């Protein structure tokens, strides 16, 4: 009297609308009792052939496992193929009906979903993070065996309970769009890597999370580690000039600045001891605060930071979640960091203000822009479909967030701005960036529609290699196309029709 396991059916993963993303499909595995095989040696060659194995090597393996009562022949054949071997009636050959995961969207959502074991245990991404929920509990079968031991099947001791279903926050339609457009952007620019995150400003849901390179989890032969990283969550980078709107939020909240205030940025450089702060465009003197963002003046943002102090900038960044724990619990997710100082020297103050010295994830950057677009209120992040929205936390004053939103709409819409971020039919807001690593990261971060925001988006492209490499040239056009499609796919009313 012994017990054999009764495999449980692992729960289905779907996207937010119910589209299957991970399904456990019936699969047959074959094992043998060598002691029973040792009584039917003349059958071995035909069985070896039916397993695509060499007869002599196969025979060797059963001889050297002769004294054992159990060994695997092969795992995870199709039910019809496993019937082929079962049909040739070899003594001591048995079958086990297991389940095997299939991923219908393949590489399009591989980084979010992850994958399972040969045992159908989650070992990456969502499959790992929600493993206890999805797994269910295997059963126990009471079985009688003779002293060979040939099994000669009594009753179910304990039933199998299937795993529970799970609906992600991801919208597969948005995911496909983002994937295709990020991929196109990568190839066109000779880029090495990239991330794109799309977030629902009002509910905290991650509507799309896509990276390049990626991999097809359905093929065990193409699990190459470098292409398996969910870069949006597990890789960090200096956000660069994409953090300037949060510097600006500190300035406006300080009570010392308004959008119409002027800063003098001539001659487009500022010498701070050994360190020189430099702008790309150096034919400006007086700029207002909206102008500082539109032209992305480093000198301008540094002078404001000197006036208000680094501490005020650090707290806005901390509050919005940059370099902080997101609390999602995605496997291998990084926290990043905001630097700290007892006393902040000028050079450190300036570099913070325009996005160096700190390290963030793409998901953190998108979460920060989402809170800004949601009138300064940060809704907790979710990877699962949200039906009842949790209470959000006020992180920037509504009034300040509104002003900064307007300024950002101007960076997209005014002359001298990131016109390639413009979304046909809609008002859009955002900020470009280009950070060093002569290697660069091209960036665009933003949200839309400007009159009542719905979606925040970050596009991060690593090391473009074709002439133009600024965030406004490389990443902005991706924001434009993906945002255009996402908006209409979500049936959001156009707010900039003529
Ligand atoms: C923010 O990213 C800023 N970048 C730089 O000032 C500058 C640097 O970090 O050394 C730089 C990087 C790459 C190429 C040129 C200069 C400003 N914002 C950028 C943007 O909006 O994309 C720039 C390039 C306009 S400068
Ligand atoms: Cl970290």
């Amino acid at each position: 009297v012994r017990h054999i396991a009764i495999p449980a059916h692992r729960g289905l993963i779907t996207d937010r609308n119910g589209e299957p993303l991970a399904v456990s499909t019936p699969v047959t595995t074959l094992w043998a009792n060598p002691k029973e095989l040792m009584t039917a040696k003349e059958r071995w060659p035909q069985l070896a052939a039916a397993l695509g194995q060499d007869t002599k090597l196969f025979a060797d393996r059963i001889e050297q496992n002769a004294e054992r009562e159990f060994i695997y022949l092969v795992r995870g054949l199709t039910p019809e193929q496993g019937e082929g071997v079962i049909a040739l009636k070899v003594p001591g050959v048995y079958s086990i009906e297991e389940f095997r995961r299939f991923y219908p969207a393949g590489e399009v959502v591989a980084h979010a979903v992850g994958f399972t074991d040969v045992d159908d245990r989650g070992r990456e991404g969502i499959e790992l993070a929600f493993d206890e929920w999805l797994a269910g509990v295997p059963g126990k079968r009471q079985v009688l065996k003779d002293r060979r031991g040939r099994v000669i099947d009594v009753q179910v001791t304990k039933n199998a309970k299937p795993g529970k279903t799970l609906a992600l926050s991801i919208d597969l339609r948005l995911q496909y769009l983002a994937h295709r457009e990020l991929r196109n952007a990568l190839l066109e620019n000779g880029a090495k890597a990239g991330s794109l995150v799309i977030m629902d400003v009002k509910t905290g849901e991650i509507l799309a999370m896509t990276n390049q390179p990626t991999y097809n989890p359905n093929n065990r032969r193409n699990l190459q580690p470098a292409a398996m990283r969910n870069r949006a969550m597990i890789d960090v980078f200096e956000p660069g000039s994409t953090v300037k709107p949060f510097s600006m939020s500190a300035a406006l909240a300080s009570g010392r600045w308004k959008p119409s205030d002027i800063v003098d940025v001539y001659p487009g450089t500022l010498q701070i001891g050994r360190y020189t702060i430099r702008d790309v465009s150096r034919n400006s003197r007086q700029l207002d605060l909206t102008g500082i963002l539109i032209k992305s003046s480093n000198v301008g943002i540094s002078k404001i930071a000197f006036d208000i102090g680094a501490e005020s900038i650090y707290s806005v960044m901390q509050q919005v979640g940059l370099g902080q724990d997101t609390g999602l619990g995605f496997p291998g997710e990084r926290v990043g960091n905001l630097p700290n100082h007892r006393k902040w020297p000028k050079a450190e103050t300036a570099t913070l203000a325009y996005g160096y010295g700190l390290s963030v994830t793409a998901i953190q950057l998108a979460h920060a822009y989402a809170a800004l677009a949601n009138d300064g209120k940060s809704v907790p992040l979710s990877m699962t479909r949200v039906d009842r929205v949790p209470d959000g936390v006020q992180v920037i004053s509504p009034e300040v967030a509104s002003t900064v939103q307007g300024m950002l709409q101007q960076v997209v819409e005014a002359q001298g701005g990131v016109f390639r971020a413009q979304v046909p039919g809609y008002h859009a807001a955002g900020k470009s960036g280009t950070a060093r690593k002569n290697a660069y990261r091209s960036l665009f971060a933003g949200f839309a529609p400007a009159t009542d925001p719905r979606i925040a988006m970050v596009v991060v492209i690593d090391e473009p290699s074709k002439a133009g490499y600024f965030g406004g040239l490389v990443s902005a056009p991706v924001f434009s196309k993906v945002m255009a499609g996402a908006l209409r796919l979500m049936n959001v009313p156009p707010d900039n029709l003529p």
